[PDB]
């Protein structure tokens, strides 16, 4: 009897954001850039979970 | 008896965003750039979950 | 009898953010840059969880 | 020579707002109620200016 | 020669607001209530300026 | 020669606000209530300026 109803798991609510940038410049040469990740919710059952992961390079040879 | 109703899992609600950029420039030479990810919800059952993942390059030879 | 209802696990709510940058510049040469991660919630059952992870490079040869 | 160009007078820009109210109730009996005034700009030349003014009653007899 | 350009007078910019009220109730009997005034800009030349003014009642008889 | 450009007079910028009220109640009987005034800018030339003024009542008879 899981009558307990209001289960909130991995929830994002009530967000307000403002950004004012006169000049935004990104230069990437053989790498990884992750910019501006906002209001991201995730719920993973029996698995991994990755948010905003940046890896330059994996050689593995 | 899972009478517990209001189950919220991986939910995003009530978001307000403003962006004012006079000049946004992105230069990419052989890499990965991820910009501006907003209000993303995900729910994965028995699997992985990735949001805004940037990998430069995987050689593996 | 899990009548205990209001379970909040991995929740982000009620956030306000303001950013004013006259000039934002990012230069990346063979690495990993993670900038501006805001209001991220995650709930992982029986798995790993990574948020805003930056790895330069993994050679492993 | 008023070459000075960028004149901003009575300006509102870059606003983000979120409101979550499970129950909002207003009861008024012979009065004045002003609720929820957001992002209002005004520019009056040679005159008065009023924003969100509430007056109960003016008898003046 | 008013070459001075960037004149900001009565300006509101870059605002973020969040409100979470489970129950908001207002009861008014012959008066004045002013609630929730946000991000209001005003510029008055040769005149008065009033923002969020509440007057109960003016008899003046 | 008023080459001096960047004149900021009566400016409000870069504000972040959060409010969490489980119950807000206002009862008014023949008076004036002013609640929640945020991020208000005003610039008055040759005149008065009033922000969030509450007067109960003016009899003046
Ligand atoms: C430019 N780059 C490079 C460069 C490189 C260089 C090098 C490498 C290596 N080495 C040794 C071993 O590793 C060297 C050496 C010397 C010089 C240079 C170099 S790599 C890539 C790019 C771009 C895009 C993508 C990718
Ligand atoms: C992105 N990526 C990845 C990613 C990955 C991630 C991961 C892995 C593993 N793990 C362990 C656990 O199961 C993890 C964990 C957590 C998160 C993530 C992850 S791998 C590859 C890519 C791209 C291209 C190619 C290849
Ligand atoms: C008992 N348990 C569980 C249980 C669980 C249950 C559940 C989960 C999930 N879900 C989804 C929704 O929220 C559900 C649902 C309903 C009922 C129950 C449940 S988990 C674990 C244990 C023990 C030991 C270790 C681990
Ligand atoms: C000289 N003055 C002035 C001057 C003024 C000018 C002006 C004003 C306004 N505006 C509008 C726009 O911002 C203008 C404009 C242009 C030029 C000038 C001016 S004011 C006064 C004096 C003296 C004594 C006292 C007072
Ligand atoms: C209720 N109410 C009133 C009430 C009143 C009462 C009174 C008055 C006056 N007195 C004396 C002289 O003034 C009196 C006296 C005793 C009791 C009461 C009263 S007023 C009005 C209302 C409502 C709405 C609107 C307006
Ligand atoms: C609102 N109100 C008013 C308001 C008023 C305001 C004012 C007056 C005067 N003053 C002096 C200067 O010129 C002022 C000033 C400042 C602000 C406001 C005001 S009056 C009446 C009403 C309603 C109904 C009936 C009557």
């Amino acid at each position: 009897l899981y009558v307990g109803s209001k289960t909130k798991e991995g929830v994002v609510h009530g967000v307000a954001t403002v950004a004012e940038k006169t000049k935004e410049q990104v230069t990437n040469v053989g790498g990884a850039v992750v910019t501006g990740v906002t209001a991201v919710a995730q719920k993973t059952v029996e698995g991994a979970g990755s948010i905003a992961a940046a890896t330059g390079f994996v050689k593995k040879d």
